[PDB]
Parts: C-alpha cells; sequence; structure tokens
C-alpha cells in the first residue's frame, strides 16, 4: 500500500518548454511523468493540476492500471491530446514508482529485455541535396545505423524538417506562429532525387526514411511512395492526414514503400483501421501522447497481430523523462521496429539527469530502478516558462493547410 | 474588414461553472461563445487564453472558416474534447459577430427558418416508476411534446438520471468526485416496465426518450432496445460506448428500437462510420463541443445523406450562450430531429441574458441581430469559480467502469 | 541476471493428474509453472525435459518475453495444444520468479489490482431438472454470484456435466476413454425448461451459465440461444466447434443470448475473427493452454477493443498453479468477466500449497511474492502418474462425433 | 474385418532421428506409418505410444475415416503439429495395410494414376552466386525439370539453405539450437541477382524456385515478388509467417510471382482463408504434418476449387515412409504441381527400404500392394535417437527471430 502524499506539475524552459509530473509517495518514493504537449503547454498543465492531481491524493500508487482506467473514464469527455498527455505523466510517474518499489529497471517489469539496446534514427537536412547528403554522411560516421532525409524544395522559401539546426530540429521558434507558404506539385517533383543522390553516395546498407507531415492526398503519396520504391527506404512517414483512416487503402494499394503514421495519436482507436487493414507498417504513437506506458503496451500487442512495429516518436518536445520511458517500452517488446531520437541541449540533460545512454547506433535505457531518470527543480526553476509555438503552413493561394 | 482588438475569457458560476469567449471589434462590435467542459473547465481556458486567444488579435473577424481551420490545423496534435470545445467558443462568437454586422439573426444567414420553433424534450426522474411517472405528467401537462424518463434501479443505490431535482439533472455536485456502483443485469431487468407503465398512464402521443448513459455492451444494448419496441420510444441514447463504432452493428442488427449517440464527441471523425453505416437515426453531438456551427453544420449535412437527424444534447452545463447558438443551428437546417432543454437556474439566466424564448413545447432563438445572448461581466463576478467534478462508476467487484 | 542452474518435469496424480515444471535460479530462487493437458500429459512432459528444457539451462530468468519468443519461434512448427501447454509452465515459472525477486505479488507487476476479487462461477449438475436445481440452491446458498447448470437429457444415458459429482466434474475417468452416446434433437427439446425453472426457484439476480460442450451446428446453437433469451443468461459456452470461426455469424445474427468460447485454443490465431468480428462476449482461453500470461495479456487487450471479456476456463485439469497465475492475471486486467472455478480435491491442495483464497463468491490470488503456489515434491511422490482419458461422443447411428 | 494386434512406435536415426509407427493385424498383416516431427520427435512419440496407441488395439483396421476422426476428435484439445503428426502415422499405416488386403498399390484406391510420374525439384545451394548456379547446372545436368536456388547473402555469415550439403540439407545440426545472425535489407538488396544469373545462364525451360523461410513482411515480400518477376520463377515459398493469413492479400495485390506456403501447416483451418481467397498458387502442406493421406485428400479436393495445387514439402525429415505416402498421393490427383526430393542418407535408405524409384526427374511409388515401404527393425536397432535440433534466428540487434 503506498499512499500518494503528494503530485506537482513542474513547468521549465531549458532550451524549449517542458511539463513534468512529480508524484510522492507516503515513505518519499518518488515518480516523474512527461506531459509536455507542444505548443499547447498550458493546457495540459491546468488538466492535470487543476483537475487530475486532487483525485491522486491518499490512492495507492500500485494501482497503475485502476487509475489509468479512473482518469481516462473517470473525465466523461474522453481521450483527445490534452487528456492523454495528462494520463500519459501520470502513467509515466507510476511506473517509475512501481520499478522503484521493485528495485527494478522498468523494462523488467515489462517482459524484460527482447534486444540489447534501442535501434535509433537521426536527422539529417539541408537546403540542397548537396548539403542534406553531407549531413547523412555525418551521421553515418557518428555511427548511425537509420537516417532520416530532409531536403529544401526548389522555389519554395521553406519546408519541413530544414533549418540552421544540424543534431536535431526545433520549429517550435516563435511568439506566435511562423507562416509558411506551400507547393505539392514543387515538392512532388523534386523530392525523389534526393534519395536517388543519397544512395549513391551512402550505399545501400544504412536505413534511410523520410516524413511528408502531413501534405499529400492519398493519391499523391501513393505516387511518392512509387517514385521512392527504387531506393527502398525505411519508411515513408504521415504522408496524409489520418483521421480518415480508409485514407491509407489507396497508398496500399499503388506502393509498396514501406508507411508510418501516429505521432500526433491519443489512442488506439486513431490506428485501429490502420492497424486492422494492414495499411501502414509502423506506428509512431509514443508513450508521451497517447496515453503513457500501460496504453502503448496493449497497442503494440494489437499491432503485432497485424505485422505492425513501433516507430515511436522521438521529437525535442519529448523530454528525457518520456525517453527513458519509451527506451523501457521499446526494449521489452517483439515488434519494435525503430526510435527517433532528437539530441536534446545540454541544459535540458542537465535539468533531466537520466541513465540512458547512445552508443554504436543504439539507445539503451540503463538498470537503475524504475525510469532511471528524475528532474533537478532548483536547476528547473531557473528557467520559467516561455511561449513558442509551432509553424502553420498555407497554400499559394493562402489556403490554410497543413504544415 | 473587422479587426479583432481583444477577446477574453470569462469564468462564472451562478449555480454552476460556465466559461465564455468575448471577442471585441475594432469598431465595438462584439461576440460571446461557450467554451464550458464540465468537470474540466480551466484546461479549456487554458487552451484558449494562453494559447489562441493571442493570435485572434488584429485578425479580421469575418474570416470564419479561415479562423476555424488556422485553428483545427495550426493545433497540431487535432481534436479532442479540450480543443474542440475551445474552438467551439471562438466560432460562436465570429457566427455571433457576423450576425450583428449583417443586422439579422444567425440562423438567417444558415439557411432561414425551416419550422416554426425547435421542439424539446424534458426531463421525468424518480426513485421508483411511480415517481419517474408522477414527474412525466407534469411535463406533459406543461406542454412538452417530448419526454425523457429515468427511474432508479431496484438493488442498487443509486443510478444516472434520478435526483432530488425535476426540471434538470446537475451531476457536477462535488469538489471530489461522487463515487457509484452498477449492476448491468438489475438495470436490464427492470427498466423496461418504466415505459410500459409510461405508456399506461401518459398514452403514445407524446415522444418518450431514455438515455442509457453509456452502461451496456453491444448485445445488451440489442436486448434492452428489444424488449422496449412495444413501447415505441423515440430514441435510445448513448446505449455503449462509442470509440469503436462497429459496436452499433450488433444493435441496429438485432432491435428497431431508434438509436441516439454522440454528445461526447468532439469532430465528424467520431460518428462517420455510425454515419454512412446507418447505424444511428440520431446525432447528439452539439456546437460547443464539436467545434461550433461551422463544424456542426457540415456534419448535419453529411448526417442527411444517411437518415441520420439532430438530436443535440443539451443538459445546464452547455450554457445559454451554447444554447441560442444551437437553438439558430437547429432552426436552420431540413434534418432537425430534437433538441434537448435542461432549466438553467435563474442566476445563471440573469448572467447570460438572451432573447430566446419556450413556448408550447418548442424554444426560439427570438430575431435580435447575432445569436442574440450576452454575458453580464458586472453580474458573472459576483459568483466565483467553484471547483466541481462529475460522478464516476464501479462495477460490484469495484471494477472502474462508466458513469 | 538470474541465471537458470535447473529445471525438472514434476508428474504427481493426488485425485488426478498434473504436470508441473519447477525452474531454479543460480540464487536458489524457483518458480513453478503448470503444463497439464488432460488425457495428453505425458506428450507435453517430453516435449518440455527432452526438448525445451535443455535450452532453459544457462539462460537469464529475467527475459520474460525473449524466453517466449525464443520457444515459440524457435520450434519451427508453432502453435498448437501440446507446444503452447509446455510454454505456458515456463511463462508461469518465470513470471513466479520475476514476482519473487520483485518481492511483489504477480498482479503488482501487471497493472495492479482492478478489482477487490475474482468473481467465480460454480457447477452444479443432476441428471433431472430438479435434481440440477436442488443443486443450484446450494451454491447460492453458498454465496456464489453465478452458478453453471447442466442436466441429464431425456431419451439419453448420458450428457456432459451430469454425474455423481457436484462441487466439481471430472470425466478422465477411466484406463480407455468412456463411449457415450448423443441426440442433438432430444437435447435442444429439453434444455430450455432447465431455465425457465431456474429462473422461478432462483430469481433474476444470480448468473446462470451454460456450457454447450461442442454439441450443435451454428444453425441449432442459432435456435438455442433464441430459446434462452428469456432466461437472460450470463453466457452459452461453447456452442458450436470452433475452428470455423465464421461459424459464430450466423449464431450471433439470430440471437441475443451471449456467447463464450475458448477453453481449449492454444494461441490468439483460434479466436482473432472471433474477437475481430464481435462475435463473441467472452473469451474462455486460458494461461495454461494458451501460452501464459505472457500471450494471454497481449490477448486480452485485444479483445478489449470489442467489447470481450475474459471468462477463462477453470476445470480440475488445472492445477492450483495455473489458478494462482489465473488468479493474478484476471486481477490485473480492465476486461475481466468471470473465473470458472471447479474445488480440487483435498489431497491437490496439499500437493500444491498455495495463497489464494475463497471468501464471498470471489477468489483472491493473496499477496506473497511471486504466483504464491509451490509443488510439495515429497508429497508430490507419494501419489504416482495414473493414465486416465477424457471421454468420447457418437451419434446414436454411430458417427464420431464431440465431446 | 481386421483385428489391430499391435502398435510399435519405433526410433532410429540412421543419418538424422525417424519416428516410425507399425501395426499389425490379427492375421499378420502389418502397415508403417511416418511421425517424425523434426526438433521435438520425442513429443510424438509419447503422444503416440503413451496416449492414442493403447485405443488402437482390438480396432478393426479397416476403419480409416472412423479412426481418424476418434483420434482428432476425441483428444479433446484438438489438432496442433504434435497431435497431427501422430494422426498422420496411425493413417500412412492404415492406407498401407488397406492396400496390402486389397492387393493394390494406396494410390489405385486413391483414384488411380494421373500422370507417368511426379515431377520433383531439387536444392542448389552456393556461398556466392557463382557456387549456387553450378550447382544449378549439375542438377539440370542429372534430369531434373525444377530446381531450387539458395545463396549466402553478401554480409551476413549465414542464411537459411547454405551448406556443405549438396543433394539435400540437414539444418537440425546441434545438440542445442545453432544460433544465426539476419538483416532483411541486405537479403532483399541482393537475391534477384542470383535469378538473373540463373536465366542466363541456365535458360527458360527449368523451373525455378526459392524459399524465403518465414523472414520478410508482407510490404517486403510484395517487394521481392516484383523483383523477381523478370525471371518467372515456379514459386516463391513461405514469404511471410502466415497465422495471419490476411497477410497475403498484400502480397498477391501487388506482385504475380507464384506463392507457395505451408509445409508447416496441421490442419486444413491453417490454409482455408489462404486459399479461398486465391492467395497462393501452390500448399506445401503434408501427410506427415497435416494429418496422413485421409486429410491431405480433402485439402487438395478444396484447393482444387480455388486454382491451387499441391507442392508438398519434401524435406530429409520426412522419412521414405513420407514420402512413399506422398508419392501415392502425388499420383492419384488432378491439381498436382510439384513434389520437393530431398535425398535421404544410404543408411536411411537401408534402414526403410522402399519400392519408389527416381527416374528423367520423376519419382514413382511402383506397384507394390500398399505404400510400397517397410522398417528394417534390426538395423532399425542399430541406429540410437540423436537429439538435435533445428537451428534458430535473431536479428542485428538481437531480437528473436524466425529461422
Ligand atoms: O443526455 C444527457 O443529458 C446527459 O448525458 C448529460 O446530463 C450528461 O450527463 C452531462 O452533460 C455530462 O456533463
Ligand atoms: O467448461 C468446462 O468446465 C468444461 O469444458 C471442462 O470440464 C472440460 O470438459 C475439461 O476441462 C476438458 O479437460
Ligand atoms: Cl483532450
Ligand atoms: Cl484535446
Ligand atoms: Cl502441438
Ligand atoms: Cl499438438
Ligand atoms: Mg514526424
Ligand atoms: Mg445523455
Ligand atoms: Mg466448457
Ligand atoms: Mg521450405
Amino acid at each position: 500500500m503506498l499512499k500518494i502524499i503528494d503530485a506537482k506539475v513542474i513547468v521549465t524552459c531549458p532550451g524549449r518548454n517542458f511539463v513534468t509530473l512529480k508524484i510522492t509517495t507516503e515513505d518519499g518514493i518518488t515518480g516523474v511523468g512527461d506531459a509536455t504537449l507542444n505548443g499547447r503547454e498550458l493546457s495540459v498543465v491546468s488538466f492535470l493540476q487543476d483537475h487530475m492531481v486532487p483525485s491522486l491524493i491518499g490512492r495507492d500508487a500500485h494501482q497503475i492500471e485502476d487509475i489509468w482506467q479512473f482518469f481516462y473514464r473517470g473525465s466523461y469527455w474522453r481521450g483527445g491530446p490534452v487528456a492523454m498527455t495528462a494520463l500519459a505523466a501520470v502513467d509515466m510517474a507510476l511506473w517509475d514508482i512501481k520499478g522503484k518499489v521493485a528495485g527494478l529497471p522498468v523494462y523488467q517489469l515489462l517482459g524484460g529485455a527482447c534486444r540489447t539496446g534501442v535501434t535509433v534514427y537521426g536527422h539529417a537536412n539541408g537546403e540542397t541535396i548537396e548539403d542534406t547528403i553531407a549531413e547523412a554522411v555525418k551521421y553515418k560516421a557518428m555511427g548511425y545505423k537509420a537516417i532520416r532525409l530532409q531536403t529544401g524544395v526548389p522555389g519554395l522559401a521553406s519546408t519541413y524538417g530544414v533549418s540552421k539546426d544540424k543534431m536535431f530540429y526545433e520549429p517550435a521558434d516563435n511568439d506566435l506562429p511562423t507562416e509558411n507558404i506551400w507547393s505539392t506539385a514543387k515538392y512532388l517533383n523534386s523530392v525523389p532525387k534526393l534519395f536517388e543522390r543519397a544512395r549513391e553516395v551512402l550505399g545501400w546498407d544504412v536505413h534511410l526514411l523520410h516524413d511528408v507531415h502531413h501534405r499529400l492526398t492519398p493519391i499523391e503519396a501513393a505516387r511518392l511512395g512509387k517514385d521512392l520504391e527504387p531506393y527502398r527506404l525505411f519508411w515513408l512517414e504521415d504522408s496524409v492526414p489520418a483521421e480518415n483512416q480508409a485514407g491509407f487503402r489507396l497508398i496500399r494499394q499503388h506502393t509498396t514503400t514501406p508507411l508510418a503514421v501516429g505521432e500526433i495519436f491519443a489512442h488506439v482507436w486513431d490506428a485501429k483501421q490502420l492497424i486492422e487493414e494492414q495499411l501502414i507498417d509502423y506506428l509512431r504513437a509514443t508513450v508521451l501522447h497517447a496515453g503513457g506506458i500501460t496504453n502503448l503496451k496493449k497497442i503494440a500487442a494489437f499491432a503485432d497481430l497485424h505485422h505492425v512495429k513501433t516507430g515511436c516518436h522521438g521529437a525535442t518536445d519529448l523530454s528525457p523523462v518520456t525517453m527513458a520511458a519509451a527506451l523501457h517500452f521499446d526494449m521489452s517488446i517483439t515488434n519494435f521496429g525503430l526510435q527517433e531520437y532528437m539530441r536534446h541541449t545540454p541544459e535540458t540533460d542537465a535539468v533531466f539527469p537520466h541513465a540512458y545512454t547512445f552508443s554504436d547506433g543504439m539507445l539503451h535505457p540503463g538498470d537503475k530502478p524504475g525510469l532511471g531518470v528524475d528532474i533537478d527543480e532548483d536547476l528547473a526553476a531557473k528557467h520559467p516558462y516561455k511561449r513558442a509555438y509551432l509553424p502553420v503552413n498555407r497554400l499559394e493561394d493562402g489556403t490554410m493547410f497543413n504544415w
């Protein structure tokens, strides 16, 4: 019986915004969870502290599932990114506690080690094809086994994933949304050239990825998928907005390029049709935005029935706390595919001291009891919240579109 | 060009919590929109004032659809109760402003009057059948053409819809969520007697409704539906949790009792399969919780291709701002089914003076420019926020369940 | 790192045959897992000691999921009752060891407590209706919340569930399989009277079950299901052989009597269509015959996406080791339906001392570290293996049929 | 009335393990059946001798079908490789007896001769493409009309089907499973080159096969299928693990390369969806592992309705007894496709003297009464069981995978 005596939502910006729940049990055992929802951070803060937290006090922290259900069902209005991100943080924290009590790293509870480390991909980008490739060469020298390639679009001032940042990508860069302009035709005409060149310079053993980032229609993705088959990509991610899951039928019907989707998914329902109809090969949903370890685990199992692997989203806006948690999950399942790994700042790392390590293209969560992560509150207090928005995207005619 | 110069979020609790958005244009033309999310109110307040509101400043209030898209797509993490309720408030207020600029009630902009008024249902409930029927008799004498009936379950301390309230039902009643105990079997064995007796006393002209409130499995709903066929109910609402929309296939397959669902839906995607497969007869989604007049209008047109009518939710946690917007939408569509009408408190009515009127079993939005509703800010300020939660539900063995 | 130093298979027959696997770790921490396959026991014994066991030596007992996969995939010939029962024993014993290492009951590792106990059903049976009802009355007085009812068929020497046993049923009763004679028509014409009378005497609060035990065609099950609707059965189990899972479509299409199936299933693939098409309401698959806690947990999460609950089989040929593992799993899931509970003999209980307890219609696994169960090897050795077979069934014309 | 007076399970290892049932009738007529289940041999031994055999004694051997049903249904737990391999051996033996009594080879009972002999394929392999091709040239000179091609994968230490053995392949080569490492990307990049070269050297009249051996996902096989179309393969076998039969839809949708699957199948249910949806062109299931002559015959008939032919598995771990039986089946059906033929050792041939012969690319079962095979018990006793396991396979990251 592990009485919860305190729960606190902490907000800090050591290079970018992060929200963190910290839960303290009667005898001083603590657990932390990530609750960062990029571009909408303080909405999760309230949902937690004004609403969910008062129900945590006095409860038995052992009851992870019951607590999961109490909040998911109890809110009445169900699901959604704000609600499911709040719950992920409770869940992460509860598993962290569980691990400490058991005296085991969290993966030891979830099925134990299924591989020697978690293979990641990094983030090569450049304004030109040459730029991008040079970045990919760098990554390949650094021992990355998988690399994502993004490059500027001829005749467009900007496009997703290209900037001055090289080991990562931080698009929430302004106190109002940065405005972008877009042309599907110009992208579709040019981006295949990138992977053609990538194969010429980099060879065939390295895994290459691409994030389309919500900008195509199904018949368009189908075609990009087709143009990309000669270069044997690891996956083509978020090719089309997926609220209409049937949208992926057209793509699957026309290309064999492997498909990923789901960083934004809040619950299993966002991916069910996609999984059950075998329309994707990788699910990108994370413990952070789809309701924590408890839920992602149920989802991965459903996914394994349909040849679907995990390709968990790994952007900078997932704190080290999420990443510790993602690693314990990644380690413990059979159908793991890949883990995205964007480098945080050295200030972020200082605020969220963690046991996980990177070597030979792989992350490993380490073997500390629980998650193997904590939050330095004093250092945290040194960096207050600063408002920052994700960018937005319009068509050439001004049409409001998808960034 | 109608420049937005200010936009403020107002929180008041004249009998229960309500969140309101009030937008002001350069020329002093104002609009209001409801943003209430029962039991998770402050989270919407944050989502709006900390995140959405700053983007409103300086925009042209005329661009309703662009602003709608800007917010829906620009959030990146899409949909969900929080985001869509916040967007509803914006949408309602822009429509209000549109109305005023045009010197017309909103419904005149959306298609014109399609009926002489909007037929409502009221809520009769009680511990015993005779208590519930006694109440139904009152509502009929009051000229209601439709009545929802809820009654206690023999062998259970409490059930949905049953309490000391007669003209409404207000479960957001405690500083921590009230816990309840549920038995499906006891409920299924008893409720049909409710309606048998209802028909004996009230006869066959009055429409009789029932809200199952999330507590059945499809095969159980099938059976309850069948048991209730003899009494010709207008609808059987929320019989099963709808995240799995294919769930309704089994109900539809076994009973001709007409089906309602959707008060908690945040977007078209929560109902798409239900509508396209003709699994339901009434959609209960509202302008408040499904992204406003803009979104609900698209949804209604889609629903009409498949014999689905509107039966919008209208419990008291929808403020009179919602009700005004709901009544304009209701007036303006071919496929109107019915409108729920729970009496707000006198204090609430005073805080949100409105033009809409109730006569002869029907509401009417009235004919003022805009929505015909405002918030009295001085009066509002006399009624501070008071934290209050919806109740939760567990099975006899203690399993977390749905309320 | 928990090196496996020994792993031995133990065969004993304290009232009936049981096969047990006992794994020993370098530091003297041990675990047990049930490996009993009624009527084909020694085949599992061989599969384990001659083939699987040698691979266990020297492995890290922590790696539960890897060992699970090693054995499932490494056998080459996959699935099947033998292989999956043998793997179940391994899985149970590793979970037992995991529990002990962590100083926690297994259920604490799988999600924590979700209910205050695990509601069971007992078995009332008899030659005549009055004999069966007489027995149901006893079980109700004993505080059972659920009761299975089986009764003799007029015009048939014998039928399933009927015999001189009251608190259990043990058909593995002869050195060569007992032969029986079956008539579908006589059964279908009589059994509904069972439940009519059951309801008259026992009333409508108690859950009433029925195991058809494989003897119908879909169109026949459809009809029996319909005939039994008036009596509101908790479930109708194994109504038809399920190798053809589309068979349930016709039943589901014609009746709202809730359906159970699956005690004999060896893997997820035996139930996948049944679950995904919502053809059933309860899955009867067990940790013993479907590859253990590891597998059953994935299966349960899948079943929960489709309104399917667990109604695990629990006849006496599942040893108390199975029951301990079953109770930890049952305690830990949101979608628990019910647990079958057949009383083991006193001698059996003595051979497998256990922590689980029965009170007020509910079992509880208790709170010892691990599964909370052991085999007493000296006592076990006093009860040699005794060959015993399940009975077989033929039609009136002599056709080999299903028992 | 042919009373069975004795049934004996014989175990021997004349180069590799084989299990054999021998059944003796009252007047001295005997029949033999194969019961070898590679890597799990003694599990079938027990299932037979400890469990099934006692029910054979005293029965009428004429009753092949009733006996088939008695054991398949009678076991209660149904199907699975262990159970279905045991039953195959009973069935083979019973048909062998039947043929002797009738004084005819077994094919004469099953429909008689449908072709002049049974066309086979052999097994070319090599570390390099050159190696493999040279082996295929050899086979083509030896008069083989069909040849399977396997070759080493660049940058992998090992891969399926390559070894020092040339007229066959014996992978169960160790007293614990040999461990292998795997890379899908490296295989997919290189194996098409093999068949390109094969066509250049060998020409277009010879039939060429390839066994993928369980290592791809559907979208991957689809692609390999596509890359292989220019070389017009006879089939691409076991491209993906088939427990999810819907997995083959994606492949069929994208390639016209002919598909085979099923050596591991235990029953019709393992192939039904695959057959009924026309997802494969060849079924590889055998009399050995899918329940003997009786069952495979029913299956072939179902297969003929959907353009599916037999491509029976023929590895060394099917004894001459199985091969005699496979030939009588192959001879007697309209929809025969191909028979795999790996050479046994000369010691195996001595222990299982057989009447079947090989010439001009074809096997023929001969025209002796019954199967035309027996087992030399004295020679058999000269070679005791020796434990040997099939290999296993992990990904580069250590993930437990499919061999
Ligand atoms: O149909 C209804 O009126 C009910 O579902 C509502 O009272 C519901 O319980 C509340 O609006 C939830 O806030
Ligand atoms: O539901 C049940 O309890 C029955 O199906 C079992 O008694 C079954 O007959 C035996 O467990 C088979 O071993
Ligand atoms: Cl939300
Ligand atoms: Cl939301
Ligand atoms: Cl098996
Ligand atoms: Cl088996
Ligand atoms: Mg992305
Ligand atoms: Mg309702
Ligand atoms: Mg049963
Ligand atoms: Mg093969």
